[PDB]
């Protein structure tokens, strides 16, 4: 039962490592060492070496138990870009396959993860299976040579399986990936947002919901315990039109606070400051409104929900981005107990 969350290094001075309830959580994820073009000398940021090396032993104090990965990349245009630079160059490759291995024992790390969004159009797929096969391999050399039990290796996926459900360039080669990985970050969140003139359930597990998408990578023939579906402890947020219609589906005008994204705890202040919360059933997810903001998420109810779906659903288990963006940990506190 994988029990996963990231830590976003920019975090570091409001929520560090030593804050993240790790008693909550089988593995934790740094996020994010960067690719460093033209070179592709895998790195974490420099000046935040010290903060890399100690994120393992500072989570493993509270549960000793817990492993921890570092992911390379994340979301936005200019890892994309790298990336697709990276594969397409077999030299390239070679260097970040080499530096990635070295990264993730230089801190402690017991596993790599890449964040690339996306592996697409077809060729950038096609290339990324090179990356990906040659890392696969050099993992499995490098235990070989150190008689250390091998890294880990996960990646992010889209919530879909096909690159995109609504136009097919690529899709996610499962077969591929179960064989070379260890599972997927699922990430089932963001499917619906301020870019939409209506309110509306951002990672609706059911109505571009999480269930479809997970069935979808289910359908390909993914061995369900490779799946690990990912929960926001975020919300989207919009303005809205008028402030008498504040459900679902009702009328906005652009993105709320902060830039249409806010924390779990951010929402908590929210509520304790006059906002209405609702439960929606038909989506599985939360809403809380005050004035002219709405914000979207998910709460303890629609996380409950969204790890027992888990885990009828048979995946591997859940991840959360991010861990800062619930202080006290009261997402990743349900979900635990809700699984067992
Ligand atoms: C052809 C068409 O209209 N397609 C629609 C899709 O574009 C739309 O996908 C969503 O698009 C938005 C905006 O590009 C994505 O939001 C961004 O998501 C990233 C990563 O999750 C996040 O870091 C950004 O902050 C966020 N931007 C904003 C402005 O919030 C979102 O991920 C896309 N979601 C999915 C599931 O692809 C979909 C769904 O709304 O609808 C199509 O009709």
């Amino acid at each position: 039962a994988l029990k996963v969350g990231f830590w976003p290094a920019y975090s570091v001075s409001e929520f560090p490592p030593s804050k993240i309830n790790s008693r909550l959580f089988t593995h934790l994820y740094y996020a994010f060492a960067e690719l460093n073009a033209p070179t592709f000398e895998v790195r974490v940021p420099p000046g935040s070496e010290k903060t890399a090396e100690d994120f393992t032993p500072t989570v493993r104090r509270l549960n000793p138990s817990v492993k921890t990965l570092i992911s390379i990349g994340g979301g936005g245009s200019e890892v994309r870009d790298n990336f697709a630079k990276l594969n397409s160059d077999a030299s390239a490759r070679q260097r970040f396959v080499k530096s990635s291995i070295a990264l993730a024992r230089r801190y402690g790390f017991h596993g790599l993860d890449l964040d690339y969004q996306y592996p697409e159009p077809q060729l950038e797929m096609e290339n990324f299976v090179k990356l990906v096969s040659e890392l696969t391999a050099a993992i499995r050399e490098e235990a070989r040579t150190s008689g250390k039990p091998r890294l880990l290796l996960t990646e992010a996926v889209y919530f879909h399986q096909k690159l995109f459900p609504w136009e097919v360039v690529t899709e996610y080669p499962v077969q591929f990936i179960a064989a070379g990985l260890d599972w997927v970050n699922v990430m089932a969140y963001d499917f619906h947002g301020s870019w939409e003139n209506f309110t509306g359930a951002p990672a609706a597990l059911r109505d571009f919901t999480a269930s479809v998408g997970i069935e979808s990578f289910l359908a390909a023939g993914m061995p369900p315990e490779k799946l690990v579906l990912g929960i926001p402890l975020f919300g989207r947020s919009w303005l809205l039109k008028n402030n008498n219609e504040v459900g679902i589906g009702a009328p906005a005008v652009g993105a709320g606070p902060v830039d249409g994204a806010l924390s779990f705890s951010e929402i908590q202040n929210f509520i304790r400051g006059g906002a209405r919360e609702v439960f929606d059933t038909t989506t599985v997810s939360a809403y809380a409104y005050k004035d002219n903001v709405w914000v979207g998420y998910d709460n303890q109810q629609s996380v409950a929900l969204k790890v027992q779906y888990a885990k009828e659903k048979r995946l591997g288990g859940y991840f959360f981005w991010s861990v800062n963006q619930d202080i006290d940990a009261i997402l990743p506190k349900i979900a635990s107990d809700t699984w067992g």
